[PDB]
């Protein structure tokens, strides 16, 4: 029930390093969630080592009927209808030439709602290409028009999983956009740059963490389903983001020791934060390899017989996409509140959970406008 929770945030976690192992102090927008899920769907067509590798880098030895808590947390999750805007592109796109066994074709429809589609990739890899790009621009309405740049499939390409998706969501308390100001945005000690910083004080979840010197804002969306947690630290005190020690420190247990309920306090807050727009794009692979999914890619090793009987398959590409655009857009007459400041104008962490599950649908760090 909430083993998979547990499971994805610990992932969640792992790939967000992985990935500041690459890009220490730049932005980051993932999809924890949905690469799990996807994952998670590509996980029932592997068998022998591939499948194995792959369920303990995704932690899913954890998590008993994998598949059917999945199914059940996407329909809880995509359920007509919310305030907010939330559109995947999950697709998995196989070269034409290959039989692939109907019951997974059934399978990741109904567990996932996912499709494995056949194209040429060995003599129409260009058409192919503007063709998945075609279908995933309209799963997302036309946020996303063109996941994969030209050279990114070939002739020479098998397997191919797509993971887009757009987010864009009702605040649950509005900002004014006669507040939302110009203001200086800090990407370090060193450096400053302009962004419009929209301003708000209302009652909000909040929490300090007294060993790290930060803090925690919970701003839920639109209906309550959803809800933002931003990490801000005081200052920047460190010689790049001043996320360094905060990151160092990512658990789960953490980040539930940080986020939990009895360690939030509703307060009255004066909340600055940068109107952003964050689209991100990551070609996986060797990432995940780093995490301990080898065989997968490698076309000897790889054993992908629970999808196609065929001996020469493996994935070629997996590539994913988040983007959100965040803005002042939404729907206490206390004398003893306490009044605190959140003035995210240097980089923070942030993250978009599921408040029912505790699951992490989005996670990433601004740090550079």
């Amino acid at each position: 029930m909430e083993q998979l929770s547990s499971a994805n945030t610990r992932f969640a976690l792992d790939l967000f390093l992985a990935l500041s192992e690459n890009n220490p102090a730049g932005n980051i927008f993932i999809s924890p969630f949905s690469i799990s899920s996807a994952m998670a769907m590509v996980f029932l067509g592997t068998r022998g080592n591939t499948a194995a590798q792959l369920s303990k880098t995704f932690h899913f030895n954890t998590v008993e009927e994998v598949h059917s808590r999945f199914q059940s947390l996407n329909a809880d999750i995509n359920k007509r209808g919310a305030s907010y805007i939330l559109k995947l592109a999950n697709r998995l796109y196989g070269e034409k030439t290959y039989n692939f066994l109907p019951e997974f074709l059934v399978s990741t429809q109904k567990t996932y709602g996912a499709d494995l589609a056949s194209v040429d990739f060995q003599h129409a890899s260009e058409d192919a290409r503007k063709t998945i790009n075609q279908w995933v621009k309209g799963q997302t309405e036309g946020k996303i028009p063109e996941l994969l740049a030209s050279g990114m499939v070939d002739n020479m390409t098998k397997l191919v999983l797509v993971n887009a998706i757009y987010f864009k969501g009702n605040w649950k308390d509005k900002f004014m956009k006669e507040a939302t100001t110009n203001a200086p945005f800090r990407l370090n000690k060193k450096d400053r740059k302009t962004v419009k910083m929209m301003y708000q004080k209302k009652k909000f979840a909040y929490g300090y963490i007294e060993d790290l010197k930060c803090r925690v804002l919970e701003l839920p969306y639109q209906g309550e389903e959803l809800s933002m947690v931003i990490l801000l630290p005081d200052d920047i005190e460190d010689e790049s983001t001043g996320l360094k020690k905060i990151e160092e420190q990512l658990t789960l247990e953490k980040l539930h020791e940080w986020t939990k309920p009895e360690n939030l306090d509703f307060i009255e807050v004066n909340v600055s934060l940068p109107r952003f727009k964050l689209e991100e794009s990551y070609t996986l692979n060797s990432d995940l390899a780093r995490l301990g999914v080898q065989d997968l890619f490698n076309s000897s090793k790889a054993d992908l017989s629970g999808m196609s009987g065929a001996r020469d398959i493996f994935i070629s590409k997996i590539v994913h996409k988040s983007f959100v655009e965040v803005n002042e857009e939404g729907t206490t007459f206390c004398m003893d509140d306490p009044e605190e400041n959140f003035t995210a104008d240097h980089p923070f962490l942030f993250f978009i959970r599921h408040n029912s599950s505790g699951s992490i649908l989005f996670l990433g760090r601004f740090s550079s406008p």
